[PDB]
DNA sequence: AAAAAAA
DNA sequence: AAAAAAA
DNA sequence: AAAAAAA
DNA sequence: AAAAAAA
DNA sequence: AAAAAAA
């Protein structure tokens, strides 16, 4: 009914937060997969600490952060989450033990421990989709103080390390910095800032983001785009009868990913680092267009020129 | 009659200088205000050494600092500040023992003691927003030569760690460019670079600075903005009857709220760098304007494209 | 009937894959080329460690493809490719042992060395041939993720050190620019980044690319370009009656291979970046023209603007 | 009747090199001051050798300078300067034993020691002014291979690190592209390009230089700048009655040091990296030259100080 | 009658070849001079191999040189030269033995080796003299695939690293774009690209050229500029009386070397990046003038605007 | 917009 | 433009 | 355009 | 456009 | 758009 990593992801939580994780909250979701995470990597208070090569002010965290008591039975997380008892025994048997790689436990053999790996990484590839759509859906109304250039917004989202690691294609920041930088393998992942992530209460369930879903402006938003992106991507929503606060989706954006502009010189031609700008670009800025799939069919829309957050901001006053 | 900041401050001032502390001198608050921020930041000679984590060469100049002589009774302070035989009673009283912590006081519970401590934050904050204010003085009329670039420039004043510790919304410099450049949490605090900060003259007394001040050009400048700031901000000042020296305060900026308006480049579309100016093409920045709010209302005045310490030394030609 | 590299192609094919080689279908013929030039790279597993000056990582990684088992009989490659039962015998025999070099066969002498070695010097050449133009087609419709400027797109393709070495004058990547970096000897050949190749189906037929060859839209500019290459080569082919899939070719582009316009700045004088831009200064980039060969005569075709990508994306 | 420094320097100098020391040639007393600071820092063949952190190469070099006989008295030094049999006597006595340090010498407590400890030091800076002076001198004539974009022209002069640790504030190089680079402490100095420096003849007098001092053009352009600033500073001079040699000073540049054209964003407004460009054809800019009567503007000639020198020639 | 690096080219040219060194040739010059940089840099068959700190392949390379049968007499070099029998005494005795340093042989204080040693500096700044002229000479008619931008055509030419150790300031490629990149200490030169080389037939005479002097347009444009100039140095030549191939010089290039366009920003002025392109008005670059200094006086000719290989390839279709 | 590597 | 944390 | 630190 | 260093 | 060397 449910691939591999949702039914982990599913079974985790309703274990860890029994009947208080509520199956169909966008904020609920993304709370406890952000705990979740945490857990998973020993992030929370009394787990073994990172002192591999850590810096000697870092040892003196992880220390403070192992002697610190574990978060008891009952505590309250995020708005309506609430632990309960068993979450320990949880914590204890489906963690890997700190350092664990996949090559030591298929090297041991035992078919329990490759599959809790498994299950353990694609509860974190699964928690930090969720994060970076929980990192969009903040974004669109909450600007981030450390974007305030193009160069500062290239880079969104700023996720952990762990983030990077499980989904290098959506997670940017320092890290994908760090990866663009330096030397590219065969591996590399370009970021894939606007790719498409369905919203948590589809994602857990498996239900792939397309047309005709009922679904919030911001949500809808959030799933295709962020703050600084072109206004004009609002138009692939539509208030539903009675306007209320459930909308339906018209259509979805082009050229989400693999978007290069560049031609190289050939048989006599010259090099062009961009096929929009050249001629005379800056006239022609305003007059772009992005091309949104809808039920009927293509269609380009012109773009608004405007942010998403703008936007938003506007039609809220 | 006076709020506990200030009244503190008072004190500690006429205690350490007796009847040689003017109240009406800016020159002479600001480095009354220092020395009082050296004496309860421990920076004196013969004060407690700083080894809990120092370096050998800090080790060395902490020791260097204990054994030398503390200062003595009548010694000559900046211009017109001579020190009380009293000083050292004040010193070793109203001074928290090195290391002291807010928490370790209220464990201990001593009523006396948790005021003692809280009198010493309030005078640090005072020193700190003296010494921030002083800077700025300084910056009209002697730019510093760690200053270059407008990088360099976003971080101005260059204050010591203390000083960032005690107003990090005020102090900028090698401390804020670290809490910027790192994780920011719910307690970051960004840079206020142009904070109103009335003059030393009149914060001890607590007079909020407000149009029909009679302050000095200079001195206003300083309470409202620096040297590196448009020097538009000098419409707020106006010559007294006479001229003279001393004119009055015509109006006040406002510090308008953070709003991006950039546009990622997504689904094809270019980047735009802002907004508002990319679409007509008026690129030219002449004619940015500030909003002065007057005892009248709220005016536009065009800026003057040239820098507060530049104008400052074109009119005294 | 066939050169020597083609018929030891062919010959090679046929004993490692049987008669599930399709002789028709590019995609089987690219897979069944990457296998072999795997093969005689000794980079599968159960085959020789390449440690001669590895790393401890390297040394590591080689140890463990040698401790694995070889490929079995009957093992599904690529999509329609299934492994005869007597390709080990072929492994054996025409493999080169690792580290054998034509010095030291010719100094050894024996004649059927010799032609083994020659052999498979030819079957690396054609496989890496082929491999050049996988990666053109695959670039159509797929960026590499490693493209991201033209600094890098002036290295495409991006192959590895093997592909660098068979053939020098196709292959791009580290390899090829290391080898620009450094010295320029008397050998160094220039990466030819639009040398016309013909597709498998025709490479190994030996059937050279040319006017009226009923060949795909995409094939085609995968043997004349490839993705970033500029828009206006579509020209070079033409629907045929029905449309359908299959068109014909009706040009070939002329490799503008003219000398440098230069003028170097000398005595006080100006740089000069292209003398004959100088003169009347159209800095129009998209007025630029192609010169394409046709069964008439050459014609100078406008440049499109665009990527070749983005047309046959927009296109589809 | 001098400063410390000036009388120090005169008395090295006339102990080292006695009568052969010309005090009116500007490159006899730069050569003497240059021979001096290699002395103080103990470059000259016969002294200490640097091994305290040096590099095998380091130590070899140093090892070679120590072997090496000591200078002869008598040997001839630059043009016109001829050393005195004394000169080992002063090299022995008033040059700091290497690695000493002022405050070992104000932990030892001898008054002599200290005197001469701060002696060592005038007169290190004096000789770096002096080297920094003819550093520009030179540079207006001879173009500097080193030099070849505005990049480059930012760090003139390039002097060794003694050079910059007497005068980090008027001494450019390595060294001080260093320490830009690098974290900027409350003691950060920043390169003066173009302070004005008296020349050697006038500098070791003490003779601030000032309007109606008979200097030659060559000479003043190098006090007040270098090759490569614009050509309209030599309107800062004026030949005298039959041209000749020497001519007079009629006023000196203004923001020769400390100018800085940023405007932060506040308030709203937008930050601002150039005030001149945001006003934009270069050529019309003007230098405010202050002379006997008053500033004037006078318009920027566009090129090179060096090319006006040469045509002025040719 | 001729100084020393010339006596000792002409003395080691005559025993290594006799009479087959033809004197006024400048190809079988240049033979020669490249045969004997050759020679003295151990570079040929027979001669000791290179393995202070090379690497394995290089180790082997030299090794198989070494293991290689030096070179037999009667051997013909280029065109028109024949080794003599006696060349071998004279590769054993003058070339200094690999590794020979001026300290070295300074210290033995054996004045013949002092001697031997500074005619091989001499030998080898001559060669290398000799090797540029005809690398320009080469260019002239045949393009270098090497070049195919500007900033490839900034270090021509590209020769080997004895080449650039003996003459720094004429020798380009590889090494001098590693000395311009590195540090550049007091003894730093740069790459004159345009110096006024001799040719060879007036190098090893020692005869300087001048105006008048009697050589064919070609060399006369290898001595003062190569392949990629401006067109106009062909100014600087006028046929003979009847044509034929010898002409005759009328005038050299001024400005042939340190030529620094660069104004400084001082006193608030602003830094000009290039006098030439920041001169008042637009100046077309096809309006630009060079200076040649003529036997009646310096002519400013307007630059032709094409390069010199394309000029001579067009004037001889 | 499958899996295997992996401050 | 209040307090509590805290090189 | 004073003193104290100090490849 | 002299001499000494010295992939 | 023939062969020989050969991270």
């Amino acid at each position: 009914e449910l691939p591999r990593n949702l039914e982990v992801f599913n079974e985790a939580c309703g274990h860890v937060f029994g009947s208080s994780f509520n199956r169909e909250d966008n904020s609920v979701i993304s709370d406890a997969a952000a705990f979740l995470f945490k857990m998973h990597t020993h992030s929370l208070d009394g787990q073994e600490a990172k002192v591999l090569r850590a810096s000697e002010k870092k040892r003196e965290r992880e220390n403070a952060k192992k002697s610190r008591k574990a978060p008891e039975a009952g505590m309250r997380v995020g708005r309506s989450l609430i632990l309960t008892s068993r979450w320990t025994e949880y914590c204890a048997t489906c963690v890997p033990a700190l350092g664990s790689k996949m090559k030591v436990i298929k090297a041991s053999g035992d078919a329990a421990m490759i599959q809790m790996m498994k299950d353990h990484n694609s509860l974190l590839r699964v928690c930090v989709r969720i994060e970076v759509w929980k990192a969009r859906y903040v974004s669109l109304v909450a600007l981030d103080e450390r974007i305030q250039t193009l160069e500062d917004a290239q880079w969104f989202p700023y996720l952990s390390g762990d983030s990077y690691r499980a989904c290098p294609g959506l997670v940017g920041g320092y890290f994908a910095k760090k990866a663009a930088a330096g030397e590219r393998g065969k591996n590399y992942k370009k970021l894939n800032q606007t790719a498409i992530i369905p919203p948590p209460r589809f994602l857990i369930i498996g239900h792939r983001l397309q047309i005709g879903d009922q679904v919030t402006l911001r949500e809808l938003l959030a799933s295709i785009a962020w703050g600084l992106c072109d206004g004009v991507l609002a138009e692939c929503w539509s208030p539903s009868q009675g306007d209320g606060s459930i909308g339906v989706v018209v259509g979805l954006p082009l050229q989400a990913t693999g978007s290069c502009f560049l031609v190289v010189a050939s048989h006599g031609l010259s090099a062009i680092a961009d096929s929009r700008i050249e001629g005379t670009g800056n006239t022609n800025l305003l007059e772009e267009c992005i091309a949104i799939q809808k039920q009927d069919g293509v269609i380009k829309c012109k773009r608004s020129g405007k942010s998403l957050y703008h936007c938003l901001k506007e039609t809220a006053g």
